Protein backbone atom coordinates (compact mmCIF):
# COMPACT_ATOMS: atom_id res chain seq x y z
CA UNK A 1 0.00 0.00 0.00
CA UNK A 2 2.06 2.82 -1.45
CA UNK A 3 1.76 5.73 -3.57
CA UNK A 4 -2.09 6.05 -3.49
CA UNK A 5 -2.58 2.47 -4.10
CA UNK A 6 -4.81 2.36 -1.01
CA UNK A 7 -8.11 3.47 -1.13
CA UNK A 8 -6.93 5.36 2.38
CA UNK A 9 -5.85 8.41 2.85
CA UNK A 10 -4.81 11.47 4.63
CA UNK A 11 -8.90 12.48 5.41
CA UNK A 12 -9.43 8.89 7.18
CA UNK A 13 -7.83 10.45 10.19
CA UNK A 14 -9.71 13.67 10.07
CA UNK A 15 -12.97 11.65 9.98
CA UNK A 16 -12.16 10.18 13.15
CA UNK A 17 -11.42 12.83 14.51
CA UNK A 18 -14.78 14.21 13.86
CA UNK A 19 -16.29 11.24 14.87
CA UNK A 20 -14.59 11.56 18.07
CA UNK A 21 -15.51 15.27 18.79
CA UNK A 22 -19.15 14.45 17.94
CA UNK A 23 -19.45 11.66 21.08
CA UNK A 24 -17.77 13.95 23.09
CA UNK A 25 -20.58 15.94 22.29
CA UNK A 26 -23.31 13.51 24.03
CA UNK A 27 -25.76 15.40 22.24
CA UNK A 28 -27.87 12.21 21.51
CA UNK A 29 -27.64 10.94 24.83
CA UNK A 30 -29.60 14.48 25.58
CA UNK A 31 -32.53 13.34 23.14
CA UNK A 32 -32.67 9.43 24.98
CA UNK A 33 -33.23 11.31 28.35
CA UNK A 34 -35.89 13.59 27.06
CA UNK A 35 -38.09 10.55 25.92
CA UNK A 36 -37.29 8.71 29.26
CA UNK A 37 -38.59 11.42 30.58
CA UNK A 38 -42.01 11.65 28.60
CA UNK A 39 -42.48 7.91 29.23
CA UNK A 40 -42.70 8.90 32.39
CA UNK A 41 -45.08 11.25 32.37
CA UNK A 42 -47.14 8.89 30.11
CA UNK A 43 -49.41 11.98 28.84
CA UNK A 44 -50.37 10.08 25.86
CA UNK A 45 -51.30 7.26 27.45
CA UNK A 46 -51.36 5.09 24.46
CA UNK A 47 -49.73 2.16 26.55
CA UNK A 48 -53.24 0.65 27.05
CA UNK A 49 -54.73 -1.25 24.00
CA UNK A 50 -57.54 -3.63 23.79
CA UNK A 51 -60.38 -4.91 21.22
CA UNK A 52 -60.17 -2.38 18.00
CA UNK A 53 -61.85 1.04 18.45
CA UNK A 54 -65.07 -1.49 18.31
CA UNK A 55 -66.37 -0.58 21.53
CA UNK A 56 -65.78 3.39 21.14
CA UNK A 57 -68.83 5.20 19.16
Amino acid sequence: GSAGLQEKERELEDLKDAELKRLNEERHDHDKREAERKALEDKLADKQEHLDGALRY
